[PDB]
């Protein structure tokens, strides 16, 4: 029999988590990552969770959840050991009946418990199986460099940080067509910061939190990850572009709109209209 | 017998694109590479092409590659997932008897297809063929980071960007010596974008896209992708130096002469008069 | 039996000199680190201490620390190899019953000698003793990039360094609430720095040398690691906002309070004041 | 019996080029290394050399050298393929009883030839041998970026580079009190350059090539790799420096003097009267 190591799941968190460790993203424990399971996926491995079963209330109840399992993040744990002790730094966790709390069916061993980004993470996925009529599976933060960068310099404003990250890199219109979603500055590990993030989850797969990071949802690991990728390269670039002096050319409004038209996308209208 | 999983081109397709993604230079699905091959490197490999075939139309047809095959990377897969799964995420490809189109041998499993660019990749193969006689071989896209910055600030002119280019590595003029073509500001994915860059190719090895990233061809892997990495690294250079505030020295006009001379190469006289 | 090059603490300082040695933090002999032992810990290796002892006089009598282990770097040893040879890199000391001097029980092979960094260390380890209730045991040094080009720009002074640091990624002040000391230049090597690193050290757990690198203090390899990674991730951050003309908005003092509300810690007065 | 592959010198070949290759200091061929060995590190693999000849005569007659065994990288070699094939990209080389040409006993397989910069590597060997009385045993060449960028920046004179990278880290005026050799441009891979470094090379250890790279000499493979990358991080510093506007604060005249006392070298007298 296949140890539970060895699932998709698992070595998925595993890859996801070292691989924005390598980017340089996720100093200590800044990031976490929480993955939607199907009952399916876990089944196979429930020899597993024989236990002595640890449990612990939702800071507000979450009904949409009932019964949904995930693999999640460990509060305090570094990205950077995700590939030491899986089980250590990673729990699976099951929202219960009514969707008042969790059992931690799997690792997170120690006494260890989930991201302090939890209502974040759970009030985003709530959002974005509305948003994309359950596609998304996957909310991701990490601690992006140049969007960081970025959030001291660009107007904190959802139209204005969108376009410019459509003229830093072609494909960014086409891989995050709604844009990108700003909040102010907020006090994070919080109900209100997680509830601020998961209303912008509603209009987009992408929110920044200024001086500390993003939010990415996607249908798999790999292309919310590669949703971040995409939006941090294009920072980069920006970084660049703009420690060189500014752009002296650029993609054009006209050209983005025809770039939409031929991915067959609807660009979000405010940043469009810049 | 040997898995062509373990023969030279699967080798050196996944060394490639690996050391791309560890780059930087490809993020999500932005890269695509292809390999033209002899029919006698797949010759000893054929019990693994003995296929429920898959055949593909090209958008045009392309009568100087009839019966050449190809191995290829498939269209929204990831650079870093090709170590992974080469099969999931490369195929070898055959153009049939009228170049019409193309039978799948293997790889691209799961109905994965060709890259999207492959009128870009397929076009400039042909003018590379009649360019060198056949020697040149590989095509290579990536989003190479410093290259894209640059074109937000060099002018898009190729004796200019050319020159820049010359200037920020000696080693440049000596290896790319008929410079870097550029074209406009494209939608990419299209017939028109292909026909755009294969006729720089005719020209040139190299071809920006503007806000979007690099093609370049070569003879072998090694130099396509070392072409590129030599191209960036001078991009690299130059942005720091413009980040710094622009050169105080160079080298010079008589300089880059002198350098083609010594090593018997004809460098573009448009950049070189500049 | 366990080799003592398998036991959590010879792992352990191979995973953190390298991880460092990756991040370009530690050229050449640039940096080092020491970790304190509990007798618990080494006892169950103790016939790996089996030894033509070596003595060796401290340049200051330590009794504070007499009779305790450590794992410390060589002199003019490379970060880089320590992974190569832990023996050849890496020693196991004991400071004597008096703290006049220690023993060198395992490695530093080849007449090998420790860090000429060891005042700092074994001084800064006992004034963060004396600080943490015995909670802190680990001193590492590196030469951390940013970290040093901002020691050429921001004023030299505690509190508008702490300030910079605290709004150049969200969870500084969660992190350092203490914020970071910082010394003239001195020449290194000395007792005097190591003194003067000490002092620091009694209210701070981060000192910076300027012009040179940073000392951190934590419980745990990861902890210290991660408490100059987290430093040197808003160290980047903003030498890229500082490349590009400055902030256009930042952390308010305001919310650099709440933050500390929320975590319960108490942020160093003079920094917040600003 | 030991493979010549598993040698202390082809294993240092390796480590140094492959380590180079991921500083991204060697796109391409951009690089080039040679180790001068002992007749008594080369006799135990004898069995090897056993060969078909291969002579090739030098440019240039190098008396001083006869006899002399050393390990080369290759010419239109790629510093990262080294680690995938040592025989294919290194060879070990001797120079004959009169100095005129040299013998390949091993490796450059398939018709390869040593490092075009041959000369700059001989002769350079040569003047160092007579500057450390035989200590020093390598010279290294890379492409090492931010130096390069520097190239464009600082003025090209031996005083004020080698003062700006003593004040850019502490330890650099320690690793190489005798400075850093400037030339003027020259076209690479010719007697004149080669010359040109090897009268450098006389009165330091490091030699730029401005546009192009750098030169280093020392007494093992670390020693020397080490040498080149601290100066490279003095350089990285000093472009994020630069880029955010200049020095506020720096190493004073005074203090690099009192540097040099502690540690018992004698900077560069022109470097230390600026
Ligand atoms: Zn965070
Ligand atoms: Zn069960
Ligand atoms: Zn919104
Ligand atoms: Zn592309
Ligand atoms: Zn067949
Ligand atoms: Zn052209
Ligand atoms: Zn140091
Ligand atoms: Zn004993
Ligand atoms: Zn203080
Ligand atoms: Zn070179
Ligand atoms: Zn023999
Ligand atoms: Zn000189």
């Amino acid at each position: 029999m296949q140890n539970i190591t060895q699932s998709w799941f698992v070595q998925g968190m595993i890859k996801a988590t070292t691989d924005a460790w390598l980017k340089g993203w996720d100093e200590r424990n800044g990031g976490n990552l929480t993955l939607r399971l199907d009952d399916a996926d876990i089944a196979p491995y429930h020899d597993n969770f024989h236990q002595q079963p640890r449990y612990i209330p939702l800071s507000q109840p979450m009904p949409l959840l009932a019964n949904t399992p995930f693999i999640v993040t460990g509060s305090g744990k570094f990205f950077r050991n995700v590939q030491l002790d899986p089980a250590a730094n990673l729990g699976i966790v099951k929202v219960d009946s009514d969707g008042a709390g969790y059992h931690i069916l799997w690792g997170l061993t120690n006494e260890a418990v989930p991201t302090s980004e939890l209502p974040a993470h759970f009030l985003s996925h709530c959002e974005r199986i509305k948003a994309t009529n359950g596609k998304d599976r996957v909310i991701m933060h990490c601690h992006a460099t140049n969007l960081i960068a970025l959030t001291y310099v660009l107007e904190n404003d959802t139209a204005v940080f969108t376009r410019q990250l459509w003229e830093g890199s072609t494909e960014c219109l086409v891989v995050f067509p709604d844009g990108v979603g700003i909040l102010p500055w907020m006090v994070p590990g919080t109900d209100a910061i997680g509830q601020a993030t998961a209303q912008e989850m509603q209009k987009h797969s992408l929110v920044l939190w200024p001086f500390h990071g993003v939010f990415g949802s996607g249908p798999t690991l790999d292309e919310t990850f590669g949703l971040i990728d995409t939006a941090e390269k294009s920072a980069q670039v920006l970084v660049k572009v703009y420690s060189m002096g500014g752009m002296w050319q650029t993609i054009s409004r006209e050209e983005l709109i025809a770039l939409g038209k031929r991915f067959g996308v609807t660009p979000l209208a405010s940043a469009l209209s810049l």
